[PDB]
This record gives structure tokens, C-alpha cells and sequence, in this order.
């Protein structure tokens, strides 16, 4: 991709040339990887008129074998060009460009010709959308009356996908298809200012209804194939959907409800991690919409780790909890706003909730059971720790409730070194020295601004803790543990 960057035509007269040969060639081959590099290649809305016209020119020539590995590669190739130049992609819908419209209009004939079978619609259908979605007028007049043969072909097509995707025609095929196809379309739209308000929104709508019942019906779960359900594909539409509509969603309730299963809530999680993370046109929406959820997201948190470490101490039912607690400990890495807004506060009765969130992650430190998600617990354990972090446990007196919690964490933590060894002892110490480097700088800080800094029993017996576990460590075999230990004084 990189390279690909400058000398286009260098790589682009290899791809021609495979093309040429195949083309007059007619025995069948199936070296088609050099076909296969138009997924990778940087491309441009200039370059990629090029490789429309040059594959048009000779696509009904191509072998069977061939056909599919174009048809395949041009459809990576498109996002290319949208994600690496979103504006561009604005600009079409902006002003009408003919020359854009006219290449990929020959081409949807072609590879509506070459699809016949029911198996072939499958494959290329995916494709069509997009190359519809580049000739904007075309689906207005489909709308309107359908002209005699301009846009004839094109208007079955699109009708054809409603019923497939309705359920109505007998074909589970067609009906996996259909999801595929449409999801995309639901996700191209979203780079769409809407400023325009053109067609695409509107056709949007009129499939976005059906979509939602066929991923998202807890009694039936959407099965593409061995998988259970199509974990990846559920995603990207419901990461899309919130785009549009992020005002009120309907079935962020649903997955987010307890009673859905499992899968559900693991599908809402990694949606809420992917828009933190994967966030590059502006003016979508923002993680903030969604901290209404915080409180209920909460208490899935309580629910998941109680069960979790029962386990370890069904088959399947058991390791999904796993996979989803190791989710949800990646998402307050990512951001600790969201589950740290509207606070409980602590009762007089009972515990608070800033609390009982801490507490759930430092007992997974010591479990090795889960190696794999301790190792992430130091991590998210260690972000909260951050001065900007530190404010929201308690916003009401943030030099009282750090001290009263970070301290108690420490006794937990030192009494577990102490009382036996563990084979990751030597890593936990490791994370325990930047723990008190964190923590030295909330008290130098909050001494200079106001020293009134509070010294509770626990902040004695438990500093107390702290060097009973620091000089049992100089006479650990491992060379590391000492060296780190005499550091940490």
C-alpha cells in the first residue's frame, strides 16, 4: 500500500498485463493471485476510473475463475478510496460527474450478463449496490417511472433485493446475501453529509426497518453459518445505525437489556469500543450520547464477574462470559467516563459505586486462572490512577474518596504477595512500582494547591503493609524481582 502510493502505473501495467493474457488465452488458470492485488493498492477517484474502463474492456472475455477474483477485489478496492479520501467521495453526490456514472453503468450491465444462477446473484449482488450507489440520478428515476431499458435492469434488481431480504422468496441464500449487500449500502450512507438530503437516505429508510428485525430478534438468532450468529456483521450495522440516529436508538435497549442472550451484549460492547476509537468524520456522533447508559451498563459489569469467577473457580455458556468480560475490561481502558458518570455515592448502609468497580478489578489481579485478562486488569487499573481520572470516583470531595479506595487496594494487593508465591509475582511488581509513581503526584499536587493530605488508620496500616512485602522480595531467587524491589525504594 505504501508503496503503491507513487508508482501506481508500475504495479497498475502488471495487473494489464495478467488481464491481456487471460483474455486471449482460453485455457482456464487458476493463477489468479496477481489479480488479487487490486485489494491492496492505494487508489484515487482519478485512478479508480482507470481501472473500471481497462477491466470493462476486457471483463467479458475473462475465464469463469477470473470474473469472480475482479469482481471481489474491485469491491475492497472501493472502500480504499472512501476511507482514504472521504472528501472526495462527498464531492460526487456534491455535483454531478458523468464520466463516473457512465464507466460503472457499462459495467453493472456486464456483471448483471455474466450472473444468472441464483449462486451467482450472491456474489456480484454485493457488488451492483455500490456501483448503483456511484450513479446518484439513476436511483431517483427508479424511484419515478422506470425508462424502457435505461433503467429497466437496474429497477428489477433493486426490487429483487427487498424480497430476499423480507423473507418472502424461499431462498436462505439470497436472504444471507441481502443482509451483506444492504448492510453496506446502510454504511456508505453514512459518510454522507445528508446536507443534500439526496435519495440515499430515503432508500435507506425504506430497509433499515426490515434489517433490524432479521439481526436483531432475540427469539430467532441469525445464523449466516457455523458461527452462531455473524458477530462482524452485526456490528458494522449497528455502529451505522447509531450514526444516523444516535439520538434516541431503539435497540441499544434491547441488546443492552439483561434479558437478551449473551451474544447481544457482547455485540454492544465492541460497537460502543469501536466508536471511541474509529472516529474520523467530525460531525458524527460522539461516545457522550450514550452515557445515559452508564448506570446500566454498571450492573452488567457485577453480573458478568460474579459469574465469570464461579466458573474458573455451562461448557460453552462459561467460556462466553470469559470472552465477554475480557470485552468489557477493554472498554473502561478505552474510556473511564462512561461507566463512572452519575455516581451512586456512598450509602450510609452500603457501599458506593466507584467502589464496587475497583473492587471487581483488583481481584482479578491475583486469579491466575485468566492470564490473559490479569494482564489487562493491571492495565485498566492502572489508567484510572491518571490525575484527570482521578476526579470523576467522587466529584463531590476528590482528595477524601482516592485515598480511602487507592489505599485499600494496596492492603488487598500486598497481603496476596505475602502470603504465598505465584508464578506472576515477578510481573505484578512491575506494575505495583508505577502505581506509587501515580500516586505521588495526586499527593504533590493536591498539597501545593491546598496541604488543610488526610491521614487516616488505613493510610498507616496499611503503609505498614507496603515494607513488609518489599523486603521479603530481596531474597527472591528471580534476579529481576530483586533489582526491581531495592528500585522501589
Amino acid at each position: 500500500f505504501s508503496l503503491s502510493c507513487n508508482n501506481f502505473n508500475a504495479v497498475f501495467s502488471r495487473i494489464s498485463t495478467r488481464l491481456q493474457e487471460l483474455t486471449v488465452c482460453s485455457e482456464d488458470n487458476v493463477d489468479v493471485h496477481d489479480i488479487e492485488l487490486l485489494q491492496y493498492i492505494n487508489v484515487d477517484c482519478a485512478k479508480l476510473k482507470r481501472l473500471l474502463k481497462e477491466t470493462a474492456f476486457k471483463f467479458k472475455a475473462l475465464k469463469k475463475v477470473a470474473q469472480l477474483a475482479v469482481i471481489n477485489s474491485l469491491e475492497k478496492a472501493f472502500w480504499n478510496w472512501v476511507e482514504n479520501y472521504p472528501d472526495e467521495f462527498t464531492k460526487l453526490y456534491q455535483i454531478p460527474q458523468t464520466d463516473m456514472a457512465e464507466c460503472a453503468e457499462k459495467l453493472f450491465d456486464l456483471v448483471d450478463g455474466f450472473a444468472e444462477s441464483t449462486k451467482r446473484k450472491a456474489a456480484v449482488w454485493p457488488l451492483q449496490i455500490i456501483l448503483l450507489i456511484l450513479c446518484p440520478e439513476i436511483i431517483q428515476d427508479i424511484s419515478k417511472d422506470v425508462v424502457d431499458e435505461n433503467n429497466m435492469n437496474k429497477k428489477l434488481f433493486l426490487d429483487s433485493l427487498r424480497k430476499a431480504l423480507a423473507g418472502h422468496g424461499g431462498s436462505r441464500q439470497l436472504t444471507e446475501s441481502a443482509a451483506i449487500a444492504c448492510v453496506k449500502l446502510c454504511k456508505a450512507s453514512t459518510y454522507i453529509n445528508w446536507e443534500d438530503n439526496s435519495v440515499i437516505f430515503l432508500l435507506v429508510q425504506s430497509m433499515v426497518v426490515d434489517l433490524k428485525n432479521l439481526l436483531f430478534n432475540p427469539s430467532k438468532p441469525f445464523s449466516r453459518g457455523s458461527q452462531p450468529a455473524d458477530v462482524d456483521l452485526m456490528i458494522d450495522c449497528l455502529v451505522s445505525c447509531f450514526r444516523i440516529s444516535p439520538h434516541n436508538n431503539q435497540h441499544f435497549k434491547i441488546c443492552l437489556a439483561q434479558n437478551s442472550p449473551s451474544t447481544f451484549h457482547y455485540v454492544l460492547v465492541n460497537s460502543l469500543h469501536r466508536i471511541i476509537t474509529n472516529s474520523a468524520l467530525d460531525w458524527w456522533p460522539k461516545i457522550d450520547a450514550v452515557y445515559c447508559h452508564s448506570v446500566e451498563l454498571r450492573n452488567m459489569f457485577g453480573e458478568t464477574l460474579h459469574k465469570a469467577v464461579q466458573g474458573c473457580g455451562t461448557d460453552l455458556e462459561t467460556r462466553s462470559y470469559k470472552y465477554l468480560l475480557l470485552s468489557m475490561v477493554k472498554l473502561i481502558h478505552a474510556d473511564p467516563k462512561l461507566l463512572l458518570c452519575n455516581p451512586r455515592k456512598q450509602g450510609p448502609e452500603t457501599q458506593g459505586s466507584t467502589a464496587e468497580l475497583i473492587t471487581g478489578l483488583v481481584q482479578l489481579v491475583p486469579q491466575s486462572h485468566m492470564p490473559e485478562i490479569a494482564q489487562e486488569a493491571m492495565e485498566a487499573l492502572l489508567v484510572l490512577h491518571q490525575l484527570d481520572s482521578i476526579d470523576l470516583w467522587n466529584p463531590d470531595a476528590p482528595v477524601e474518596t482516592f485515598w480511602e479506595i487507592s489505599s485499600q487496594m494496596l492492603f488487598y494487593i500486598c497481603k496476596k504477595l505475602t502470603s504465598h508465591q505465584m508464578l506472576s509475582s515477578t510481573e505484578i511488581l512491575k506494575w505495583l512500582r508505577e502505581i506509587l509513581i501515580c500516586r505521588n503526584k495526586f499527593l504533590l499536587k493536591n498539597k501545593q494547591a491546598d496541604r488543610s493530605s488526610g491521614t487516616p488508620p488505613i493510610c498507616r496500616q496499611a503503609q505498614t503493609k507496603l515494607e513488609v512485602a518489599l523486603y521479603m522480595f530481596l531474597w527472591n531467587p528471580d534476579t529481576e524481582a530483586v533489582l526491581v524491589a531495592m528500585s522501589c525504594f
